[PDB]
């Protein structure tokens, strides 16, 4: 049995859960749950991400403490989490006594390694506030096209990009007041120090060959230094050493995957395990599964932050693409930008874990909810090929047979083309082919409703003495429908818990190979109901 510690991205605390990253958490959880299906022993970790600027502003003008904001914050997440059954074995902060002792650490032991340079820097700074302003907290007038009211960077009017220190009378978006340049010492991580080790790593063929391939690009760019302070004022950790200087959120943000699991090990009492996973011989299985946004900090910053620090590096880095809804990045505008906690006042979580799960792969694609399609194939997959092998069948059995299945198979050959399929489908979502998990599962289940057709018990059942001929037909129905419900279990918990209650049996991956047999089923209402375009536009319109 593997040991194995899967991590999501840590959501920053400063915004709710979206279908962006219910992608992503989406995608780990039906990842975990097959792991776990096959016996191994799982860590499945995250966390929010509570540091930085933007939250620290955020709770000022709100008139209430950081803490209070990431502490409301994070149960909202959690709450959301929870409604689409994330299976987390912890969810911890990056604001946390761990995460504080585990960043002083990394940063003391690079500091001893020689990984850490001091270098002054000019950056803005707002003299009234009295605090440097990050980009986008410095607004001006557009050099170029001279358009007022631009932010940070670029001008969302002529589309130029420049320093914001090339903005006209520029002005604080904090207090109004006139920025200007002011001098700080900064810290640095010498990233350059592992470009040799990095390279190997991107030519292992261990990671995502379109992930290899960006990475040829950023060693071809050039690594550079990587600054990792921030001045006070600021929410998050004071560097040992430094008075008014703080670790930058970045950096204490992947550490927050190490505080999560410290913190899950010192609830458990479990005094072994934290080094067992984290210390450079390891022979645990460490996955972060991430976004295309976030691969610079997970596949440089990171695994060097590691090595330099004498622990273990990531065995692998699982990246998604973007979510699209219709076609295109979310629109607030056309109410397309949907939160997770609106998307269950509309739809339960399986049908999006469903949707999702059938377009997902091991590449980097942009995965897109297409909202008529979504009405289209969950009620074509779920309801009419799944679920109608139970509800066709069902009743029969209740009603005229006490409940009680068939004492043999009726096609054992039909059963075991079911059960051979296991291999590949299990392969399927170890590697991440999620959508050809789906495409093989739907195969059989075709083929199992082809099976009900031609048996045709609509017929058999109103014709005299048939009644073992109706008992075997339904009875290898329903075991066919237990095979997949048990390929779906990762896909579908809730569904699946349902299905459990009906078939009076825990789903388990090796079970398939002894089907139901002489057993009796439970009665069920509705296993799963049809949805409609009438509740897409409803979603749609709450989401304006
Ligand atoms: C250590 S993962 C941090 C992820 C970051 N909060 C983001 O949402 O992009
Ligand atoms: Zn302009």
């Amino acid at each position: 049995a593997k040991k194995i510690l899967v991590t999501c991205a840590l959501p920053y605390a400063n915004g709710s859960i979206h279908l962006g990253h219910m992608l992503e958490h989406i995608q780990a959880d039906v990842w975990v749950r097959y792991q776990r299906m096959r016996g191994h022993e799982v860590n499945f970790i995250c966390a929010d991400d509570a540091h930085g600027t933007p939250i620290m502003l955020k709770a000022q003008q709100l008139g209430i403490t950081p803490e209070q904001m990431i502490g409301e914050m994070s149960q909202e997440h959690q709450t959301d989490f929870a409604g689409f059954n994330i299976s987390y074995d912890n969810y911890h902060s990056t604001h946390s006594e761990e995460n504080r002792q585990l960043s002083e650490l990394i940063y003391s032991r690079l500091k001893e390694n020689g990984f850490i340079k001091n270098r002054t820097i000019s950056q803005l700074y707002d003299p009234e506030k009295g605090m440097f302003l990050p980009d986008r907290f410095v607004k001006g007038t557009c050099p170029k096209c001279k358009s007022p009211d631009q932010y940070g960077d670029n001008c969302e009017v002529c589309g130029a990009t420049y320093s914001p220190t090339e903005l006209i009378e520029p002005k604080s978006v904090v207090s109004g007041a006139t920025p200007v340049m002011r001098d700080s010492e900064h810290f640095f991580f010498d990233l350059p120090s592992f470009s040799e080790m990095l390279q190997a790593w991107t030519r292992s063929g261990a990671l995502q060959e379109q992930v290899a391939n960006k990475m040829q690009e950023w060693f071809e760019s050039g690594l550079q230094q990587w600054d990792i302070s921030r001045d006070a004022p600021y929410f998050g950790f004071e560097i040992p050493n430094a008075p008014g200087k703080y670790f930058y959120v970045w950096l204490d943000a992947p550490i927050g995957y190490m505080g999560s699991f410290k913190n899950l090990c010192d609830k458990r009492g479990d005094s072994v395990s934290f080094d067992e996973y984290w210390k450079k011989d390891s022979t645990a299985e460490l996955y972060h599964f991430i976004g295309k946004d976030i691969v610079y900090f997970h596949s440089l910053f990171w695994p060097a932050m590691l090595e330099g620090s004498n622990f273990r590096k990531p065995s692998n880095l699982f990246v998604h693409g973007y979510v699209t809804v219709n076609g295109a990045k979310m629109s607030k505008s056309r109410g397309t930008f949907i939160k997770a906690s609106t998307w269950l006042n509309h739809f339960d979580a399986d049908s999006l874990r469903y949707y999702y799960t059938a377009k997902l792969s091991s590449r980097i694609d942009d995965i897109d909810l297409n909202l008529e399609d979504f009405v289209q194939r969950v009620n074509a997959d779920i309801v009419n090929k799944v679920v109608n092998l139970a509800s066709r069948n069902a009743g029969f059995i209740n009603k005229r047979f006490d409940g009680v299945l068939a004492s043999e198979l009726a096609d054992p050959q039909l059963y075991k083309t079911f059960t051979d399929a296991a291999e590949v489908i299990g392969e399927a979502w170890e590697s991440r082919e999620f959508g050809k998990a789906v495409r093989e599962i739907m195969a059989l289940a075709d083929l199992a409703n082809r099976y009900v057709d031609e048996q045709a018990p609509w017929v058999v059942a109103k014709q005299e003495g048939r009644d073992a001929d109706l008992q075997a037909i339904c009875s290898m129905g329903i075991n066919l429908f237990r095979v997949l419900m048990t390929y779906l279990k990762p896909v579908l918990p809730k569904l699946t818990e349902r299905a459990e209650a009906f078939l009076n049996t825990e789903l388990t991956w090796d079970g398939i190979q002894q089907p139901l047999l002489g057993h009796k089923v439970n009665p069920f209402k509705a296993l799963y109901n049809r949805i409609d375009m009438r509740q897409v536009e409803a979603l749609v319109e709450a989401s304006k």
